[PDB]
């Protein structure tokens, strides 16, 4: 009766849709990490404190904006939130900071707005006198090499994908356009060319320090931008260095050649990030949803992290309430398959933050509940190479014995956090509590989906079995006060030994 | 490398989502019917012509506003709009008209208010308990909701009486019924329409919890449903409506009775030219979960993006058309599945999944053998050829149903009246780019199937 | 409640399992054509009539016996038995005859000088084997002469050597140029012209020798429908027996024996190049390791289905009938699973050829099929074939599963179909129904050939050609109906499925 | 490349039978049980001996036949030949005995006549031609006979190759043949009041348990009553030994799912079976019973004429390769010989080629659907013992280990862990000599029993029956040093069952 149970008990996918019950209550846990984006509206520490107990996981920077003093400011008060929490162990929830690299962009100049009308004209110029001067007459923007990679025919598209050109003439260092879908324009906005081999780097001088700073910040991951082929994501590999080996590589997904080039990409990163935003203006926005199910299902089947973004709670940067396109959304994001899912305006300029973030966690939860567990974890087992890894025999082992007692969590003690991604990859119902004395490994299992990161803080015990039962009675008394479970449930437990735990 | 038939061949539902391309471009025919509302937008005959030629279906007429004379006027609109087309019967398509009620509403007028109550204005955006707790710019005459209150209001009031009559005068194709909660207030409406409207499909809307809880007592009454999401979201938390939508789209599917997925799939259309990625999205899964329609109500009743609102729905629908997982979903529907007619249409599917056929052409009077292949959701176009003007408006309700008016006379020779509407059918289908010459379909002449080459 | 349909609603092939009901009747039809090796029990009209009624569908000739007289015999008998019932268009059952070659056999001589004599071989024995043909037909306890003259090059010290499907075993100790000294092994009785078995050895002997050219040609003189070519082991071979049949014997059937160890191996490119497959248990398992058989059974079964060529399961099926009146339980058991694994035929050699109960094996290989076809799981089998199906531009392949679908949804009782050559039956059978496939054909070696497929019950029309077509269409079906009423297939009013050759009808028996 | 691993990863059913590879060759494990009856031709010590090596697991008596005396001797020596290989622990195989009844039977007098195909025949139930049976007068046991007959009933006399048509009855041969003495007779359609244990019965059971056997099958099981008949009489003494039905006749088929609930076991007796019923229709209560018992996680055994041939001939026929093949291909725990060993010129090689033909079909099972389907019909419960032995299968199917070692006091552990049919063996530990002998109904269970004493440290003591199965492993060649097994713990005194599964590698 809860959980959508009589649903996942359902012989065919049909079936299970025909007995999804809005009557049935989900269990307390959410597994789907939610990262939110800090600025304006959401990086004072009282508004960063109530975002985490909203449910926020990840803390996203937009190094496409910003000085190093103003996100070390962000990073500091986000901490400062976060350790707020930390005289209860029990309670205290890790959150992770992750920096997102402005990459390969284009923009145009400062304007005030001008409006741009259909049929007109519009010169796009690289001299840097107008670089100011932007007007409905002639239009500056800062890629120098416009010129050698646009053919005429071709479209521009400037302010998230609202306003359209089509370039008609190309100029000895210009371009002649006519607007197609007008609006009004204003400063520094963002632009694309669908169809064109953009030549810039795939890691900038700016990006260089940025991510450079990242590592003296000790952030947990990095969303990189643009990423185009494996070749890209060796570049930020290598520029994170030794020292930054242990952060995380988001590649995010923008633009065609990065769907083309996506297994290569898979292949050299930690992680991807479904970049809809610039995705849906590279790409006809009727595509995107293909693109977005089809990256899921990937990640899925080689176990590694994939984040859904933009746009998912959009007019809730105005209301209080969201769409029913964007309950919709968010809650199929999670269906398909998403370890994350993602929020950029609503809450770091939006009025409404913290609904934002409730109203993530609110789907998220009753979609997991609704998942077809019995077909996926067939199909996850099928797909899955057999190998010798005895890990992972132990970590299947597991969530198969979780559906079986149906237990209230799967207990992980885990140092790099390894051992947990390896449970996570078989998509267990019940939560996943990864215990760990590692800061770095209880922020970054944020990432993967139903992993309840939790930190141990006690010291190492000399006796191995005194050691491993102070860490899993810690576990235990964090899901009894997180209501996952209580005395008398039944629990497995990972340490290579799989353990079925009745819970004191 | 087209129609995701990569995807297609997966062995399962993962490997399938793993193989979508965007390279892989969508066949020209789309499946999924699009419902428009009507409005200052879009009323003028010569916005409803564009309308007609982005991709518009059925014009939805919302009567929670205006009167008999402005509806009735709209109607006239609609009409001239389409039978401007008329002239080539090659080129012509049909327009339904649905009638959408009032029906249980409460606007900023409740009598026993005060013995029935959380309170809901505007969309619910404004909160109000018995102070303010949310709030904004509230406006006039804006719609309230009750949650958890059982409210009493009839199911079909006096206006509803007559604002159903003025259906039956206006000849209009359907009615959407709002707020059904039970198969007692479905009773109603059907008595209504009476005798004169026998003909009309009621489409219940489920707007409130007691239709979610009650819902297969309402689907057995009804001839369709529409999940009627923005008051929906508001009776119920908004984070359950998905639930409820792919409850009843399940179990539409398999009671072979038209879904209609409702509101707000495109809202930010009705200001921006293009749509938000949640609304890609939205309006792509609602299409996979099995939806037969899909709707349009701000966007072109009063937005300034009517066309291109229009425009994205066709393209997306067409796009998801083709990132269904057929293979499960026939599968499934054959296993599922409780008379000859439905042994050739299932045969017909059948034989178009394993000749990959540009269509599927059926003969039909009153639909219903066009609607019992499209209960088992073939890949190809079902091009409905009909005599009968009412039934190809009416078909529109069904996925993947192209319905086309014939009107050659009928040919005193039964084989040759067949081969004359069935060539209609090749023609519409090669001018409308659904396949060329060479290829093959399969035909239903009404129990005959013919496997058929294009001439 | 019956033709098992309670467990062929099943989720699961387990529960599938677990609701096979002994108390749930099959329909009448049998499905699975029924192969009959003729000999001495079985070649009067009198027993070829019996044996037709009985279920016989196909008269095996084995050439590795008899001259080209004593077949021309058989044949002769065979047809004037089958030509009994054509009075009667309706109850007429066409029979097949089924050309078996020799192919490159090793066989023994005459024990003192007798066809039936016997001698017994004792374990730990010593028996000369010798090529000198002065022993030809003095073989006995102690010299055993056989016919292959280069033996002596393709075995050693060592050497293993079985004799009469595999039972006396030996054991070289000894070479010679003329001759092997052995050491029985295995003792038993010794008969006459054995068939011997070299599994460690690379034969010599070529896939069609000028004997099997001869009995080739004499097959097509004597209008065969088929013919069953021995040791088959790569295309070539089969190539050289397509082009020995030549163009009068093009349309004739040929199916490949899959023997030995190279056959299983080169299997691909012997069912492309072949019109069907025959499982050849009775060589094979001594050729390789008797219980890997019935991996290469259901291997060839299995990609013979896939590939919608018709496959034979052969040899020892009811061996104990040869003597007895009814069959071991592993012999019930191995038909049944014949017809589950995807059989398109089973066949009766000794049972049928020598034994004193031949009717009553042809009777119990016709009850076996037809429960073992109600237990089948055409749920898990359709759905397979489908997606394993290519897309392909046919528009008869459309027509043939389309056919199928729908006679699974409205369970009919007959899918009807009018066709020439046959094909278009044959496409049909291909996806595996369980309404049996009525193929009216004017074509008589059509309708000989249709038994090979499982489920196609040929009829043949015997009607003039109506100057109308739609005429001649209704006139062939009504046939078809006429057919089927009087066999018990269906009623008037049941739901029938017609194709009429591409349209398919769903009409009511009139 | 080997055990049939190319085929195992087929998506289909179709393309699964496909990839069958005669070329693929199976693991050393043989999971399926064999049975053998014993006697003249393997009742010897000597021959008992290599009966063992050859690949027997139980040993089974007909009390259908012989004296008490008689089967007292034939238990010493399967006792003695078993007995002889215990000096080394690793290499000794546990052996089960197991007792048949006779039941209600019905059997003729004694006499060869040649019966005539259109002749008559006095069935008589005049003991005064009890010894004088022949041509033309034929004396049954059954003294009731004439209460259950009727005008034109039918009745079979040796495993009904002879068959009759209907105080006394008068009958014509509606079949002929050579008839014997003391043969059995079986009256389908009709209704035998006899009872379910007989007066002999009960004394041939007593003995059992006095003799201390394993299991016995009990003939002619009709509905859930006989089960509890037979529980009564081996009594509190004999409350441990497993009691298997035998489903010989259509009431037991029909009355199926009460009688698997009352039992330990069941038969697949095709012998009567195919007497009772129409010998086409014996595939389908195979299937059935043996789907039922893998659905219920009870052992089910495969019975009769399996390699009957080879009771006179060195090699079996095709159609007994594919028999014994599919019995295990349809999930059968174990597979029998009777004639082929109790009197038969061949046992010792009727039971080899029972061992190569279940060797060679368990690696060809379709595991992928197989482990699915148990999953999917298998009622989740909060019992930890079960969420373990499931998880360790799958770990199993995942690493593709060489064994599952499974520490059990009872046996019952191991049966949780063989009921979701792994592909790698399950080597179970015990020092209980009876559990280690009854474990041998339960196909993938290969029984190894620990002589050594139980240790004070419990850490230490598991160490010790984990190291001895790694011996046991590595010495029959299951897994090498290196290799990945799986290990259930189980029970710890006084603390319980420990829930616990380790992934180890071979030391």
């Amino acid at each position: 009766q809860t959980q959508q149970l009589h649903a996942a008990m359902a012989d065919t996918f049909l079936e299970h849709m025909c007995r999804l019950d809005i009557d049935s209550p989900p269990i307390t846990a959410r597994n789907t990490g939610i990262i939110c984006t800090i600025g304006p509206a959401s990086r004072s520490v009282e508004t960063l404190k109530e975002m985490i107990k909203s449910g926020m996981n990840v803390a996203r920077l937009n190094f496409s904006h910003g000085t190093h003093e103003y996100h070390a400011e962000t990073i500091k008060n986000v901490r400062t939130a976060t350790e707020s929490f930390a005289s209860d162990p029990i309670l205290y929830r890790p959150v992770a900071v992750a920096l997102d690299t402005k990459g390969p962009e284009i923009r145009t100049g400062l304007i005030a707005e001008v409006e741009l009308k259909k049929g007109a004209t519009l010169k796009i110029t690289l001299d840097n006198a107008y670089m100011e001067k932007c007007d409905e007459n002639i239009l500056w923007l800062d890629y120098k090499n416009i010129c050698k990679v646009v053919e005429v025919g071709s479209k521009i598209y400037v302010d998230d994908g609202l306003i359209s050109l089509q370039v008609k003439q190309k100029g000895a260092d210009f371009l002649v356009t006519e607007v197609e879908n007008g609006g009004s324009l204003g400063s520094k906005k963002g632009v694309n060319l669908p169809g064109a081999a953009v030549d810039l780097p795939a890691v900038s001088e700016k990006d260089i320090q940025d991510l450079k700073f990242g590592v003296e910040q000790d952030v947990d991951m990095v969303f990189a931008s643009f990423i185009r082929k494996a070749s890209d994501v060796h570049e930020v590999r290598k520029v994170l260095g030794e020292k930054g080996k242990n952060i995380k590589i988001i590649s995010k997904i923008e633009n065609h050649e990065g769907v083309r080039r996506f297994d290569e990409i898979l292949e050299a990163s930690d992680g991807i990030m479904v970049a809809r935003g610039d995705l849906g203006i590279e790409i006809p926005a009727e595509k995107v949803f293909l693109a977005q199910k089809m990256m899921i299902g990937r990640c899925n089947r080689a176990g590694k992290p994939v984040i859904c973004a933009t746009q998912m709670l959009e007019s809730m940067i105005k209301k209080p309430r969201p769409t029913r396109a964007e309950g919709s959304d968010v809650a199929n994001a999670v269906l398909d398959g998403a370890d994350c899912i993602m929020l950029s305006g609503e809450t770091a300029k939006g009025d409404y933050p913290l609904e934002a973030v409730r109203m993530q966690h609110l789907i998220a939860r009753e979609a997991e509940a609704a998942i077809y567990h019995l077909q996926l974890f067939e199909e996850l087992r099928r797909l899955a190479p057999i190998t010798s890894d005895p890990t992972e025999a132990t970590a299947v082992g597991a969530v198969e014995a979780s559906f079986k007692c149906c237990s209230g969590a799967i207990i992980v003690l885990t140092k790099s956090g390894r051992y947990a991604h390896q449970v996570a990859r078989y998509r267990p119902r019940a939560p996943i509590i990864a215990v760990t004395r590692n800061p770095q490994t209880a922020r970054q299992a944020h990432l993967y989906r139903g992993i309840f990161p939790v930190l141990c803080k006690d010291p190492v015990q000399e006796a191995w079995a005194e050691d491993v039962d102070l860490r899993v009675n810690f576990a235990m008394n964090v899901g009894k006060a997180r209501g996952f479970f209580k005395k008398g449930d039944v629990v497995i437990v990972l340490t290579n030994t799989m353990r079925v735990v009745p819970v004191p």
